[PDB]
């Protein structure tokens, strides 16, 4: 009996950002989850994300990440919850020897952002508690942190709710019917309509876009962090260890101050399982890696931030076959809009992305340039049933 301007499948990171921004602008939208968000079933849990300007993986992403720091502030401003702490991310890795860091480096030059170039023994001065080899430079950028997640998802939820958005919680959307003129899905619970459809459900993505008739690579990786008690002397955000994401020989590694005596995070970013969102093991410690690929980072380069794992936690990401975002309208459905990939670094630009899914459901465009993103792009492999 109830029909809505706008039903978004997946209240996640992408999903609740776009409530906000939905429900912000009096559109009566309906927000569908398989549980009850923030929760530790996705890839949104963990509770800090990293933020970033000069970017790594492509300077064209920094626009993006410039704008959704704005929105955080934003966010920040409006909730009682804390959203972001500025914690400043370093970046380092042999020299010469990083795509990565060069490419964070030139993103930061292209840009005119601000960060500090450091090599060798002048990182472990800076930040007593890091050993890099001399060989090692680093590009620091000071204005960039650390969001709590959970924190921003739940925010967004409170304010979106306040302002009407309706959230149908422990759902699973099972099928969809699209049609020209309208949406529609199906779930356990009963049938919902729409004008528009926001898809974004995450590693369910890789299993639940068939049902659009979509044949899009998608593979989702479980991805462990833990949090070790560490010498807070050094470690700790109140001393001002940075956020930090590095290449070393054997991969990507990224990681947070202790915030209150938690503990140094850390997460190995280049390797995962394979997994299937519903058979995932969600206990940390199940395989020998999970523990074992973090303390040979640690005791290499932080090491005293080595000490008893304090907690752990398992998440996913779903990759791409470029690792580049999914953010387009369906191509054989103007009134759908997709959301997926974001290949384990998404969450920071999650406040923009619910500003250019909102964008894209109530005009069928965005005035961000989103063309890297194209579901149409042929590094995808996109295609249809
Ligand atoms: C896992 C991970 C990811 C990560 C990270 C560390 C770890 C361990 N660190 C990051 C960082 O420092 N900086 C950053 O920018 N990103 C980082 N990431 C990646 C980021 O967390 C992910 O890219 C992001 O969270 C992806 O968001 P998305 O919205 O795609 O995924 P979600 O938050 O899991 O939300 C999906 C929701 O949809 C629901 N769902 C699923 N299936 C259904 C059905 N059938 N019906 C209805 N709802 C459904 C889920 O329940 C979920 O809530
Ligand atoms: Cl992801
Ligand atoms: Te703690």
């Amino acid at each position: 009996s109830t029909h809505f301007d706008v039903i978004v499948v997946g209240a996640g990171s992408m999903g609740m950002a776009a409530g906000y921004q939905l429900a912000k602008q009096g559109v009566k939208t309906l927000l569908v989850d398989a549980f009850d968000p923030p929760h530790t079933n996705g890839s949104h849990h963990g509770d800090t994300r990293i933020i970033r300007h000069a970017y790594g993986e492509g300077r064209e992403y920094v626009p993006l990440a410039l704008r959704s720091q704005e929105l955080w502030y934003e966010l920040e401003k409006e909730t009682h919850h804390k959203i972001f702490t500025k914690t400043g991310v370093l970046v380092f890795g042999p020299k010469g020897e990083s795509a990565f860091v060069a490419e964070t480096m030139e993103a930061a030059k292209e840009h005119s952002l601000t960060v500090d170039l450091l090599e060798g023994d002048e990182i472990n001065k800076r930040w007593p508690g890091i050993t890099v080899p001399e060989n090692y430079n680093a590009i620091f950028e000071p204005n960039s942190g650390v969001l709590f997640s959970e924190n921003c998802i739940r925010a967004y939820r409170e304010l979106a709710e306040a302002r009407g958005a309706k959230v149908l919680t422990h759902t699973r959307v099972e099928d969809f019917d699209i049609s020209p003129d309208s949406v529609k899905i199906e779930t356990a619970n009963g049938s919902y309509t729409a004008d528009k459809l926001i898809v974004s459900m995450g590693a369910w993505n890789s299993k639940l876009l068939s049902k659009l008739n979509l044949d899009i690579p998608l593979q989702p990786y479980r991805q462990v962090v833990g949090f070790f008690e560490s010498d807070e002397s050094k470690y700790s955000n109140d001393i001002d260890f940075p956020g930090f994401m590095v290449e070393v020989p054997n991969g990507i590694y990224y990681g947070f101050p202790s915030f209150g005596g938690c503990g140094l995070k850390l997460g190995y970013h280049t390797f995962g399982q394979k997994i299937d969102p519903d058979t995932i093991n969600r206990e940390f410690g199940v395989y020998p890696e999970d523990e074992s690929n973090l303390r040979a980072f640690l005791e290499e380069y932080m090491p005293g931030a080595n000490g008893e794992l304090k907690r752990g936690a398992v998440c996913m990401y779903t990759k791409t076959l470029d690792e580049h975002f999914i953010i387009d309208l369906h191509p054989e459905h103007s009134n759908v809009v997709i959301a997926a990939g974001f290949s384990g670094h998404g969450f920071k630009f999650s406040s923009g992305v619910g500003e250019v899914l909102s964008q894209l459901a109530l005009t069928g465009k965005t005035e961000h340039d989103i063309s890297i993103f194209s579901i149409n792009r042929p590094a995808l492999k996109e295609s249809l049933q």
